[PDB]
DNA sequence: GCCGAGAGTAC
DNA sequence: GTACTCTCGGC
């Protein structure tokens, strides 16, 4: 239905207002270093809570 | 296989 | 006016 989020279209400016808002992030389980805090949550499901939630 | 980053929107 | 989430490609 809605178009997908493609970063291919022209006029793709890279403002720091998207990276500046996030601060470095470390994993308390395997000390993995994730830069974006949002990505840190994803790391939890990838190398830790990646098991069935049931 | 994981990682890193852009856009659209709400308050 | 900021940060939020969802997505896509790259090595
Ligand atoms: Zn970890």
């Amino acid at each position: 239905p809605k178009a997908k989020r493609a970063k291919h279209p022209p006029g793709t400016e890279k403002p720091r207002s998207r990276s500046q808002s996030e601060q470095p992030a470390t994993c308390p389980i395997c000390y993995a270093v994730i830069r974006q805090s949002r990505n840190l949550r994803r790391h939890l499901e990838l190398r830790h809570f990646a098991k069935p939630g049931v």
